């Protein structure tokens, strides 16, 4: 909590279409991607992460929908290249967008 | 046929490993991508695609793995979009790499 924690039923909303907002969490960090919407918007072509845990999506390199977990995503079954991947992924969007806080693992409790 | 057609079981050894030469099949169509080791050779950033049908997971953007069925993958399911991206991925293979032949669907028989 830079600034407020979320759970992924409450980051659903935050999508560019519900809400003006477009929020995105990758490795248990809530980026504001709003200013990427020509990516993330509901015509882009990475929509399908706006207001989701993106994490095993971008590990992966997979878009497909079906493949998004709706509520928590355990990212224990990841492989050692997919963890650095998503390693890596969570610097660039930490270089380019606002970190708003963290995304909640199943349990864990909110700060500030 | 221009030469050779296929089942999925048939072109699994051609992956570049078992078989110095890499096939892989896009929307129907076995190519012979044994000059893009570098791309799907073992150590390449594409291998999972090596010896397989590679359409499912061209057509929606995904290098997992575990989305790659075993044997017969009817594309029925596809989106009207992910139809669309998966011809795109044919053309350019068609315009890099050598045709081989079919992949046979389930019940299809050879042709020559
Ligand atoms: C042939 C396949 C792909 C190509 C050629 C490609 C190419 C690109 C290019 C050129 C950019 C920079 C866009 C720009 O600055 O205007 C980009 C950004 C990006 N790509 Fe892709 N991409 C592909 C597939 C994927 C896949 C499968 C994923 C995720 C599962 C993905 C996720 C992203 C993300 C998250 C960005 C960052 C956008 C931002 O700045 O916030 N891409 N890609
Ligand atoms: C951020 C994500 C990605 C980026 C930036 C990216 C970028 C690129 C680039 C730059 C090339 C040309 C390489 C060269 O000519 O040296 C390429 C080729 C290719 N990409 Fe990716 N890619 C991404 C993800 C993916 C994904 C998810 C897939 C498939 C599911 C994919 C499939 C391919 C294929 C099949 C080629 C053709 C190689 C050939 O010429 O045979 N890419 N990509």
């Amino acid at each position: 909590s830079p600034e407020f924690d979320f759970t992924p039923a409450e980051l659903r909303r935050f999508d560019g279409v519900q809400d003006p907002r477009i929020l995105m969490a990758i490795n248990g960090k809530v980026f504001d991607v709003t200013k990427g919407r020509k990516f993330y918007g509901p015509e882009g072509p990475y929509g399908v992460f706006a207001g989701r845990d993106a994490s095993r999506g971008l590990a992966t390199f997979c878009l497909d929908k079906e493949a998004l977990k709706d509520e928590y995503d355990d990212l224990s079954d990841l492989t050692a290249a997919q963890q650095e991947t998503l390693s890596d992924w969570e610097s660039q969007f930490t270089f380019k967008y606002h970190h708003v806080g963290k995304l909640l693992k199943e349990g864990e409790e909110p700060t500030v």
